[PDB]
């Protein structure tokens, strides 16, 4: 038979570690040739593989990156002028590749240049509320300062918008051991932690969803008309530049000014924490001086789309996703996800070769310049917009599969939540005290649900992968899952963005036996797979009604820390409720009618409400001064990229309102983000009444 | 056999006559008991037809009175204050209805309150042009002055928008007899002309489709959060009220300054048109003075939405909708068009009771506050705007059913120019000397087609009626169809919104038979059956591609006006015909596919199609400042808003580009319409492409 055990058995770890060594010699960045010509092979090798048609579709983007003769670097400077002090300006390669040409050195992308030189101010992590307990309760001012900042905890974008309204006037991001580096684990290449010359790259952008800087709305085809850079989305005012521990201890221990406020300040670190600003006494006079010279040009970028048309409703795309573009050889970052998705393709193509085909048209995507902003993805998604909107049935993302080697993670629309039980409940979990067990069973064990027992957590999706596009923009459900660690008992993964994620960092100390790779794509691909053939589109309606209520209740419970100015302006959630209420009374009839329908009208009738159902949440008005966040219930935090927020809306007009000079007016937005909310709701509710 | 012309045969003359009357008696002003109790009886009566299911939906919205204690008027003062001259009150009622209560007035919907005082201009039409003329060429300062204007040739909107711009402090409109008497007929009751008493009330918002003034993009519910007045959209800021010629004449006659410039601005009355400012030198210190003080307030409206539900797609809607508010008597504006509806109604439900259905579902729609700037209709589309985003097949509207006795009037999308052809070849002509020949050909050969012999006038949509949020703001194919006048051998029809405006109009002087108001019955009904009851909807994608390189060469000419500019900035229009011509191409395959396809997925499939054909050139982002006009080929004009304008984002960015004072940015913005354009229609065309 062609059935999805079928599908799951023709998966090999063994192919996921060929291609995982084969994506991985050279760096794959955005822009470049190497990683045209890969996109060149995966094409070919989808052809091979059994795909009905397979595509490049490319663009011209802005993108940006070191000058090669004139290199970023920081100085501490003395009152003469002299630099007494140089930041790197490289990595040390990993044995064995120090000969490899063209490893882009350690930048923040998207930095303006600039030389400015001034005092430091220590910020720790640079979120709002580190500003917060900066400006407001140590009376500390930024203005003109150089602020200096660890990586962790939220989107380093958010970090640099952040820094940019304090006024500073240049950020350095630095990784404190405290963050990323594992007690009891060695440096790469004896383990996998950062070693203290190692360096996380990133963009710095503050896109909300926009894509090419210079193109928002619209795809940057070949006639594109362009924003001038002035007029570009997203891009910072201030110079900013990454570092290791080695360097950022030489610019930390000379800091003076206050003491740190509290041990959450503290990293690990021999140096007080001091936060400015400026330096102790005999170094009073020494400044530090950013010397960045980085330029933004527009380039061509390569996605490559493949193609298995369906057999009864090829008018209904499945889409799986992720990118190629690396920052250098992407060892976890993407190409573990690439790997597993080339091995999913190849699965696919030896069904499709002994003549079956998927009910649903599959589209695999090989996404390119995720890591300068999404831009890829959110192009094509541009460009077909309309075909997505009408025909967009799923998207399953496929970045890094394995972050760890504990457990499953999954963030998905509630729309899946089923589907993801049911499938992890038919596959055998690789875990080591777990054999003969379902990978349900171990997932379950490991990360359970904090609201029910005997349920695994599944969180909300928030940002910073290809998927934003297509489920906060378009509205298309989506879901992405990987392998994760012991969050319980460090930041990300200590390499992450680093010249020392390698196959060799995977290979030897992640996943040997590429079983936690094997069963990622597992579960992507079975998802795909029941997506795309089961006869009911696999959601189920009755999860966004137990959702909806939860974030309800957590969104009043805020709004409800202020009693007094609920009552004096008449702050009611009482329309959410009830619009709340209405869709759980509303989706248990439409799941009963599902249960209870030989009519394929019925049925696509009923497959069109489910798949619109996801749709019905997107508001085409946007979300306030966010026109590509357009989901009512889930958008990106505006404070921390990363993260989901759900009931923006109403979350953003309630966030320090205490702190507004107008309350009735701040009030009054509350209420009308109630009412938008509640609304969005009611109409998404009725989209499952039904139909006449 | 139930077939169309089962259904065509059961529309009886006889009826819409009596249901004319019954609709005619007693004045159903928007927000008023009586137009309440008719949507009750409405409601009733479709029940009693046949209907599935009738509903009444509610809204609270914006709405505007004058004050029955406190009348507006204008006068002359003299230099001493005395009031030497007063505008009428009212207009004399007609014969046998001087007794009829609740008669509103004539006033100017949403004008503020004021009692401005000062000297007249006199801007003609109060067109774009005419303060071209004004300023430009006459030097002539219309700042702190009262304008006065005739009505005709453009929305009366923007006359307001344009007097306003120029700095008037208030407008006079009226109605002359150059515009509104038709040479050798007699006024009132003795014929179907404007009497020097009667007046023409309607609203003088700029909406731009947004609907209720104070709830743009939402439903104006229960729970909605309103707008403050300030913030309200489309209000205007100086006071307007509407007279007849025998006032007109009264404040024109003393007019001084300089003379007209030429004789299109001169009228039929026996006074110089002198432009001003002010009067001649006896009469130089005596002003005109407005008193204004009428309200505006938040006042609950009702729809009746009637569903008669599809037999094999009921999720497919194909709607009939006009107004049922009415000025005062609403004799021709809207119940001509109402009693039309009414019999469509009866006609269906007459099929139905003998077990018959449509194939997708009809919904049939008794908007109410049209006149009020079209708030029924567009506040029930924003509540379902997603049920009619997904599964809205075709909206027809249905408002006057006359404003003439001597051909057919259609304005639609293209993609309805071949049902209407084949429709009106299978009608009887109602026409004297076409008796036993097709509606087709009496309506060829009085209003041919500028483009191609053989074929009759079809105009494009523009708005000022309830299509508006269907078409131009949700993309949903729509049209509209009435007997019409000979515009060969006056402005619309003279007794157009006056309280002459009665059954005895209709039934004395435009169609004493009630043939044109029952083969306009047969036109709006038989596009809904067949666009209801055909297998394959009845689009034809090939007569876009015709438009569309119509559109294209059209908007190139006027570009091509400004040579050197078009060099100097590499203006170039080639994506644009590139795109029209790949739309060409891909329909041309589409259209072949569609003639060789038993598969009901591959038909409803390419029904999907079709349906989201004109849904394509949506863009969600809206045209410059006007962010419900989504549509990209058709907007309403800016400078009128009952004119279509083509390619609308060019041609705005095209208009008056010379008087533009920075020359780069004003054809960058030039071209960057030209990249979404090309961009919509090479989007829209991809959507007809093979899917997979
Ligand atoms: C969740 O679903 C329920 C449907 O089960 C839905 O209930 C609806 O609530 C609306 C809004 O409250 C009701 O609106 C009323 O309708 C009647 C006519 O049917 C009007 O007379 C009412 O207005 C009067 O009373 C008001 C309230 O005091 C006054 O402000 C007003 O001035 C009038 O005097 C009122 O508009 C509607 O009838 C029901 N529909 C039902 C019960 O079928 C509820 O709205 C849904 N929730 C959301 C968020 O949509
Ligand atoms: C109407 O339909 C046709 C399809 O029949 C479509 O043609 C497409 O045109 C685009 C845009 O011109 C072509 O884009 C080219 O693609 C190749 C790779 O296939 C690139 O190498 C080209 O770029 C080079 O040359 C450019 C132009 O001089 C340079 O600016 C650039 O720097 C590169 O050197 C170029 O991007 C595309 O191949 C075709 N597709 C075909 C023929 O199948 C046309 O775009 C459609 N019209 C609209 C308005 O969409
Ligand atoms: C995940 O798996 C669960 C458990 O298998 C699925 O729920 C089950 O779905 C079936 C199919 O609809 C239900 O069967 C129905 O039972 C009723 C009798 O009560 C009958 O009338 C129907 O004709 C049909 O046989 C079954 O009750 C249901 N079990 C539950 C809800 O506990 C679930 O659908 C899966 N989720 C997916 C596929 O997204
Ligand atoms: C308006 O009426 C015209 C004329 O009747 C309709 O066009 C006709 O449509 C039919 C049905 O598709 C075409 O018939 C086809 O002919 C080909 C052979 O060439 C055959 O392969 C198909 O199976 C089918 O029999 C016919 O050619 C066509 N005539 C034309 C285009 O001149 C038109 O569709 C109607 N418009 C509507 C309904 O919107
Ligand atoms: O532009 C855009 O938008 C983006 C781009 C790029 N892209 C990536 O890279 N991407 C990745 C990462 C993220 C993640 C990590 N990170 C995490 O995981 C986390 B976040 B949240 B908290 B925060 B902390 B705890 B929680 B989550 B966890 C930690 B962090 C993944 O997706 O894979 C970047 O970012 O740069
Ligand atoms: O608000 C809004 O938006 C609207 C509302 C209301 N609504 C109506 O009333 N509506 C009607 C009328 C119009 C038409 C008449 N008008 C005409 O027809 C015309 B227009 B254009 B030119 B101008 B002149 B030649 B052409 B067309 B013809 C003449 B006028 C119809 O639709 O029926 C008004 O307007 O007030
Ligand atoms: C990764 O694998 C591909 C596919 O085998 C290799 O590309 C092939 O290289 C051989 C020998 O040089 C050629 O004959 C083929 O034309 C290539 N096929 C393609 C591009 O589809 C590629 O060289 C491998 N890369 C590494 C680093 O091992
Ligand atoms: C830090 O780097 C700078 C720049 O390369 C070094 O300063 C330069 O040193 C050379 C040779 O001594 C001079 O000719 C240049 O004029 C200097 N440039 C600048 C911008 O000062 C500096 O020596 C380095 N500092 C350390 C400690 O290595
Ligand atoms: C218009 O027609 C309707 C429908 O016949 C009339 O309404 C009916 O009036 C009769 C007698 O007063 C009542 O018994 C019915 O209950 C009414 N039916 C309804 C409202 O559905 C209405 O009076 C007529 N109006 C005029 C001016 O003739
Ligand atoms: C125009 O109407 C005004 C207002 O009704 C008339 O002026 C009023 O006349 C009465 C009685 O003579 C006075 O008591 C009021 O003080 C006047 N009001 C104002 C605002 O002036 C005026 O007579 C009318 N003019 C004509 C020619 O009829
Ligand atoms: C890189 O280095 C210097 C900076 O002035 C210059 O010679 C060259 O133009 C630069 N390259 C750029 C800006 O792309
Ligand atoms: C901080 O920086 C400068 C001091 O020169 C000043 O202009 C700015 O207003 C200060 N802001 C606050 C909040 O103290
Ligand atoms: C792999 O799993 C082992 C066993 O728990 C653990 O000790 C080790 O830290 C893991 N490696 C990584 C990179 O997480
Ligand atoms: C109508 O007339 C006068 C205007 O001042 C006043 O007595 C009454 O309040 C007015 N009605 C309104 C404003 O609705
Ligand atoms: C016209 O009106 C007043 C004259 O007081 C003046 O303020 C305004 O600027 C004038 N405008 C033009 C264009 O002459
Ligand atoms: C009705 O038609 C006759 C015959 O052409 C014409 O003379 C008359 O003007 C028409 N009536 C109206 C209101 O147009
Ligand atoms: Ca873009
Ligand atoms: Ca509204
Ligand atoms: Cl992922
Ligand atoms: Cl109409
Ligand atoms: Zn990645
Ligand atoms: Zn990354
Ligand atoms: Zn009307
Ligand atoms: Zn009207």
């Amino acid at each position: 038979k062609h059935n999805m055990k079928a599908f799951l058995d023709e998966l090999k770890a063994e192919n996921i570690k060929k291609f995982l060594y084969n994506f991985t010699q050279i760096p794959h960045l955005a822009g470049t040739e190497q990683n045209f010509q890969l996109a060149k092979q995966i094409q070919s090798q989808w052809k091979e593989f059994g795909l009905d048609s397979v595509e490049l579709a490319h663009y011209d983007v802005l993108l940006s990156y070191p000058n090669k003769t004139h290199p970023n670097y920081i100085s501490i400077i003395n009152e003469d002028g002299n630099e007494i002090f140089n930041t790197s300006l490289f990595e040390p390669p990993p044995p064995g590749y120090e000969n490899v040409s063209d490893i882009v050195p350690p930048f923040s992308a998207f930095s303006p240049q600039g030389m400015p030189e001034g005092d430091l101010v220590y910020v720790n992590y640079a979120r709002t509320e580190d500003f917060f307990k900066l400006e407001r309760d140590m009376k500390i001012n930024c203005s003109g300062k150089i602020v200096i900042a660890r990586y962790g905890k939220v989107f380093r974008g958010n970090k640099v918008k952040n820094a940019q309204l304090a006024g500073a006037k240049g950020v350095i991001l630095y990784s404190d051991p405290a963050d990323y580096f594992a007690p009891g684990v060695k440096s790469y290449p004896d383990g996998w932690n950062l070693p203290g010359g190692g360096v996380q790259r990133g963009n710095i952008l503050n896109l909300n969803g926009a894509g090419d800087p210079l193109t928002p709305g619209y795809p940057a085809n070949e006639y594109a008309y362009r924003r001038g850079i002035a007029e570009a989305v997203g891009l910072p005012s201030i110079p900013v530049h990454p570092i290791g521990y080695y360097d950022a201890q030489k610019l930390l221990e000379k800091m003076g000014g206050s003491a740190p406020p509290d041990s959450s300040w503290r990293g690990s670190l021999k140096v007080p924490y001091n936060v400015g600003p400026g330096f102790t006494g005999n170094f009073s006079t020494q400044k530090v001086k950013m010397h960045i010279h980085s330029t933004n040009e527009v380039t061509r970028i390569y996605n490559v789309i493949g193609t298995l048309r369906g057999a009864v409703e090829p008018d209904r795309y499945v889409i799986l996703g992720g990118h190629r573009d690396s920052w250098v050889f992407g060892g976890i970052d993407p190409q573990s996800g690439a790997a597993v998705v080339h091995e999913i393709v190849r699965s696919f193509g030896t069904l499709k070769k002994e003549g079956w085909r998927p009910r649903r048209t599959i589209l695999f995507a090989s996404w390119d310049a995720e890591e300068f902003g999404l831009l890829g993805s959110t192009e094509w998604a541009e460009e077909n917009s309309r075909l997505l909107q009408e025909r967009g049935v799923a998207y399953i993302n496929a970045d890094s599969s394995i972050e760890g080697n504990y457990t499953l993670r999954v963030d998905c629309t509630p729309l899946m939540y089923s589907l993801v039980h049911n499938l992890t409940k038919e596959l055998k979990s690789p875990d080591e005290g777990f054999e003969g067990k379902s990978l349900y069973e171990s997932w379950t064990k490991k990360s359970p649900s904090p609201e029910f027992s005997g349920m695994p957590r599944i969180s909300k999706l928030g940002s910073g992968n290809d998927f934003e596009v297509f489920f906060q923009r378009l509205g298309i459900a989506s879901g992405r899952a990987r392998y994760t660690k012991n969050w319980e008992t460090f930041s990300g993964y200590p390499l992450y963005h680093s010249v020392y994620e390698t196959y060799e960092l995977v290979e030897k100390f992640y996943d040997p036996m590429f079983k936690y790779h094997l069963t990622v794509a597992q579960v992507r691909g079975g998802m795909v797979f029941e997506l795309a053939n089961s006869i009911v589109l696999p959601f189920d309606c009755r999860d966004y009604a137990v959702v909806l209520r939860k974030y309800a209740d957590k969104i009043y419970s805020i709004s409800m820390k202020h009693p007094q100015e609920m009552k004096t302006y008449s702050v009611s959630f009482d329309s959410l409720f009830s619009a709340v209420k209405n869709f759980t009374e509303i989706a248990s009839k439409f799941s009963e009618r599902l249960q209870d329908f030989s009519n394929p009208i019925v049925l696509r009738m009923m497959n069109d409400q489910l798949m619109f159902l996801e749709r019905a949440f997107i508001d085409p008005l946007g979300l306030p001064d966010r026109p590509f966040y357009r989901h009512v219930i889930y958008a990106p935090s505006s404070h921390n990229k990363y993260a989901g927020e759900s009931f923006p809306g109403i979350y953003d007009a309630l966030f320090d309102i205490e702190s507004k000079v107008d309350p009735s007016k701040a009030w009054g937005e509350v209420k009308r983000q109630i009412y938008v909310a509640a609304f969005t709701v009611q109409a998404a509710a009725e989209t499952l009444s039904e139909v006449a």
